[PDB]
């Protein structure tokens, strides 16, 4: 395992996930509103998943070896397997937030599958150019996400309770710009142009992902807009 | 990629698929009705998923070699994660025009998924004799979703709308058509007895894909079904 | 095929999936009340995805061999395939009877997925102490899933109609019994400690999957629980 130099960002990420999962899983035993379990429900199974990933990582079965650029690459693809579930649960506690219409939700899920489903593509891919190709793509779906978040679902809180509308602008904020990184670490980083090395890479990711995850799992769970208006 | 034959349709599909996509995206800006929302998301997200896989197949990520026959077999197996995800979105277009019940939709998407994922097996099962014991398992799971689409659905649109028994019943008279060809042009492909080539096979499918979804999608979003009894 | 001491097993088990399946089948087919048919459909689809994953591992596309102890293990990967999606469908069932809030649900089907997810990796996984890593958080996973069974559900069977509560409680207690013997079948099997052998390791599977499915299927289908109270 400390054969690899970026072994110990792994081992921070799935402590902190592993210790973020069991806070919220505490935090939600004295709850009974059905709305408040939902969230509850949402915002757990994500650090859980995420433990999983990180855990696989570390002990080195999440990661292959990709020829390209006459180099064998390693490649971390659990990352794409946490992502898979994990975004569009994040997305989902956003669109819950705001009493988003179906088809709206829909939208979102399936652009973030097509999102993470074409990122995986890429980092498999063997043909060098081609990897950006699929950056490309992806970058457009999160690109749709990002517009539906801010000119579907802003306006949308406005009309519903004000802590909801509160919370869901803090955590719109939140979203855009933790989420925008990715697609900038990946791109510069060892899946990419490899001009960041894979261990600060890794430094980076696990740092976007505790606060993507854990960060604003912590913002959302104060929140009293999880709890249905009653007296 | 000119190095294949088939590349030629593979590239036209990608374009034709992506093309379709961008007239949904477009089209469907202009809408706020919370039901044709529904359908214009399903329907958008369908071409959507298939120009990935196209372009999958056209920049080689997409193939893979089957040992039988004694043969190494090119086989296409990004076409079962487009139809995965793809066929199960078609048929929630047809449950929701009719408000089919839960019980219904859930019997057509998990047939849905045995018929696709038995295809994949089947695609690459080694063993040549083998590949159509799959081949009719997944038949039989097809048969059971014409069946209710027939003789559950048709009876079911009588008692509603006008407007969305006559859109689907032309709707389910397209879909039970193409979606017969498919089996048979496995059977007789590369992927079965290999008696027409690949490349006619995969114009084959292109011309069915194609037809499937954009054609499906242009009579589904310019019909007046997808929207509520409004005035 | 007979190769494999365990084929007899892998044989009886697709037949009884098989023979169970088309009675399921047969048996819903008289069916209109929409409450039934959600029972009906979620029940069908168990021992039919089941049936294809025997056949899959008779016919030997669902077998691969695993590096560990200095050995090729033989592993049957196609039982976490067919658990994937079988293990929420039974869940599901027991949430269904009880009107379990949604928030209950999405904690069960994500902690499900997690122990199968865990679970295959464990399987996967070459070096040898880590395969009982994964076992250990699949476990705890599963451990999650038997407590809501019991301190979420059955207080909420109690206010339900005496025939749901009933037919919950008899289900329950055959779902706890049955799905805890699984990883201890896992843990001295071929998997972990292997002190049993394959061939009654596969036996002990088989008699577990069809009482768990074909067994809970028959007592669910018989009750009157699974209708609309209805004059
Ligand atoms: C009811 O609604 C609220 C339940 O949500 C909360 C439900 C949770 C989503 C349950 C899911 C967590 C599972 C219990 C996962 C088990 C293993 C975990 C990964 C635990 C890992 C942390 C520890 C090992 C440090
Ligand atoms: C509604 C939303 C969910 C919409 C989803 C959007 C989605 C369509 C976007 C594209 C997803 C698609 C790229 C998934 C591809 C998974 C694939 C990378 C798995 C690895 O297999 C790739 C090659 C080795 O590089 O396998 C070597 C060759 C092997 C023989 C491969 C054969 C097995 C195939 C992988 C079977 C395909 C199954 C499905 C792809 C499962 C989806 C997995 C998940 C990653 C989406
Ligand atoms: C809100 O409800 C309506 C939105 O549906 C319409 C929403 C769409 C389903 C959004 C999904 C499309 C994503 C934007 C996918 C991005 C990449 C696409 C594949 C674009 C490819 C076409 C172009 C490259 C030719
Ligand atoms: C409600 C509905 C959705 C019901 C669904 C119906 C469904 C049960 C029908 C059968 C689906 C099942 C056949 C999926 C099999 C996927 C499999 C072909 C992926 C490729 O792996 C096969 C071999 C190489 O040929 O891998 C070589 C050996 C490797 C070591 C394989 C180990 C990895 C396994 C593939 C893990 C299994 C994960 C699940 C199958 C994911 C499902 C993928 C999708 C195609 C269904
Ligand atoms: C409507 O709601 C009730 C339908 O549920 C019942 C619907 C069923 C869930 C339909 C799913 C079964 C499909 C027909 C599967 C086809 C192949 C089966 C595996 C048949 C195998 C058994 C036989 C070959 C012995
Ligand atoms: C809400 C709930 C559903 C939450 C779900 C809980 C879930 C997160 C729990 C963990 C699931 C995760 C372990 C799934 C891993 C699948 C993996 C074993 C498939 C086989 O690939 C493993 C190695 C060979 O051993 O591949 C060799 C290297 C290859 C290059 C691998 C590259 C392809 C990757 C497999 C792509 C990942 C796609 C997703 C994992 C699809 C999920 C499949 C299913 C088994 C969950
Ligand atoms: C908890 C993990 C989170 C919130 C991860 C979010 C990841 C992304 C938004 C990834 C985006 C990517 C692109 C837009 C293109 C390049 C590849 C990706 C997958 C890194
Ligand atoms: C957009 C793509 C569509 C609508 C594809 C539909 C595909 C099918 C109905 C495939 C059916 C098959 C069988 C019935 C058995 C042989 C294998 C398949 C998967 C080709
Ligand atoms: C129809 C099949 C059923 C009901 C299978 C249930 C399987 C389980 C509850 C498996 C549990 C496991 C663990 C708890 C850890 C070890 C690995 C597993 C996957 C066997
Ligand atoms: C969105 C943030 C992307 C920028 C990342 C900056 C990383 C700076 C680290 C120094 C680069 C290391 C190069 C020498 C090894
Ligand atoms: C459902 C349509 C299946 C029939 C496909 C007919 C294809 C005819 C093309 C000629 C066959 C090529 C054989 C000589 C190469
Ligand atoms: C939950 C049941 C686990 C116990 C399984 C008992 C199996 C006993 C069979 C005899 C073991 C075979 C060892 C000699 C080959
Ligand atoms: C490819 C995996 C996509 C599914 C991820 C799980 C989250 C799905 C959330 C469903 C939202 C509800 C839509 C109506
Ligand atoms: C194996 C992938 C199956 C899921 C495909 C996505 C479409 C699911 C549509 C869900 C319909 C709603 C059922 C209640
Ligand atoms: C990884 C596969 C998980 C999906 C299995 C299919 C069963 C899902 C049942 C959905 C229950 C409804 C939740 C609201
Ligand atoms: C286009 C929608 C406006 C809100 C999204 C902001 C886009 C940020 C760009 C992220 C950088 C990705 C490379
Ligand atoms: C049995 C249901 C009646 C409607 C379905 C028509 C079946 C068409 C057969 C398709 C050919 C597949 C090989
Ligand atoms: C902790 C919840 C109480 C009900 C669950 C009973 C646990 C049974 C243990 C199963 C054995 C697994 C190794
Ligand atoms: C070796 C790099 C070749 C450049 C490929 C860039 C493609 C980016 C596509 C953006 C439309
Ligand atoms: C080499 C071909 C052997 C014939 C197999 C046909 C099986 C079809 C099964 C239909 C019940
Ligand atoms: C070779 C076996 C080494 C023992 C590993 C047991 C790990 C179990 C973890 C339970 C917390
Ligand atoms: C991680 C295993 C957890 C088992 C005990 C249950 C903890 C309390 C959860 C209350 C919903
Ligand atoms: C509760 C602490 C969980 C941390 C387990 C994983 C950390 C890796 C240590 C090497
Ligand atoms: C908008 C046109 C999209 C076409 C891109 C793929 C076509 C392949 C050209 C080689
Ligand atoms: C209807 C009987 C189904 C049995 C088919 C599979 C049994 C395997 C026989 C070798
Ligand atoms: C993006 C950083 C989030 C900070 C989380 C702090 C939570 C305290 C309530
Ligand atoms: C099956 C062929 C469909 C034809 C689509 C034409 C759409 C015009 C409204
Ligand atoms: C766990 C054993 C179940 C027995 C099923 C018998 C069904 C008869 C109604
Ligand atoms: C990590 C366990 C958290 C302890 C309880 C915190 C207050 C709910
Ligand atoms: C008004 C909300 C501001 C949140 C910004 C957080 C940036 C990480
Ligand atoms: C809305 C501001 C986005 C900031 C992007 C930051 C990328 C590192
Ligand atoms: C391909 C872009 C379509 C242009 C608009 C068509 C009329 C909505
Ligand atoms: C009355 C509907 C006829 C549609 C037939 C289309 C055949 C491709
Ligand atoms: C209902 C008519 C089906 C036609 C099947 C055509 C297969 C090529
Ligand atoms: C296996 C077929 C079952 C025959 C009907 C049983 C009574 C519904
Ligand atoms: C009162 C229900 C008893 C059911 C026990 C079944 C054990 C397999
Ligand atoms: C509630 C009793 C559980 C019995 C476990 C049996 C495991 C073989």
């Amino acid at each position: 395992i400390t054969g690899r130099p970026e072994w110990i960002w792994l081992a921070l990420g799935t402590a902190l996930m592993g210790l973020g999962t069991l806070y919220f899983l505490v935090k939600g035993m004295g709850v009974s509103d059905p709305d408040a379990k939902k969230f509850y429900a949402i915002t757990t199974l994500v650090p859980a998943i995420a433990f999983t990933m990180y855990l696989s990582m570390l002990l080195g079965y999440g990661l292959t070896m990709v020829p390209f650029g006459g180099e064998q690459n390693p490649i971390y693809w659990a990352r794409y397997a946490d992502w898979l579930f994990t975004t569009p649960l994040l997305l989902l506690d956003l669109a819950l937030l705001v009493d988003a219409d179906q088809g709206t939700i829909l939208a979102l899920v399936g652009a973030d599958g097509i999102m993470i489903g074409t990122g995986l593509v890429g980092a498999l891919t063997k043909v060098y150019s081609y990897r950006f190709v699929w950056w490309a793509i992806s970058t457009a779906a999160m690109l749709y996400i990002l517009y539906v978040l801010f000119f579907g679902f802003t306006s949308k809180a406005e009309s519903m309770r004000p802590e909801v509308a509160s919370t869901f602008k803090v955590l719109r904020n939140v979203t855009v710009v933790l989420w925008s990184a990715y697609p900038v670490v990946w791109l510069i980083g060892s899946e990419g142009a490899g001009i960041v090395p894979l261990n600060i890479e890794t430094l980076l990711f696990m740092v976007l992902d505790v606060s993507a995850k854990v960060g604003f799992g912590l913002i959302l769970l104060r929140s009293r807009a999880i709890f249905g208006e009653a007296e």
